[PDB]
């Protein structure tokens, strides 16, 4: 029960890595090393914005329930359209099942 994930860069912007379903935080591009050009700016615990990075509206957009409160650290991350979503603290996911992240650029 794994599952794929693809990371936008610069250069050729395409990566990827192998994830698995309930994946823990600050995991997968790390669980790989994939470039991820900052690996969590914060180390994580909520203080930056590139961690999740840009997500498949087609997953967040699916999310009717976000404030002040749910952002947090959000509220407007530079490049955060209906897409992103800093999580940095969510497993893995059958949506997320051949995702492309791409990071906002920070
Ligand atoms: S790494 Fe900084 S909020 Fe996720």
């Amino acid at each position: 029960d794994k599952i794929t994930v693809h990371f936008i860069n610069r250069d050729g912007e395409t990566l990827t890595t192998k994830g698995k379903i309930g994946d823990s935080l600050l995991d997968v591009v790390v669980q790989n090393n994939l470039d991820i050009d900052g690996f969590g700016a914060c180390e994580g615990t909520l203080a930056c914005s590139t961690c999740h990075l840009i997500f498949e509206q087609h997953i967040f957009e699916k999310l009717e329930a976000i404030t002040d409160e749910e952002n947090d650290m959000l509220d407007l991350a530079y490049g955060l359209t209906d897409r992103s979503r800093l999580g940095c603290q969510i497993c893995l996911t059958k949506a997320m099942d051949n995702m492309t992240v791409r990071v906002p650029d920070a």
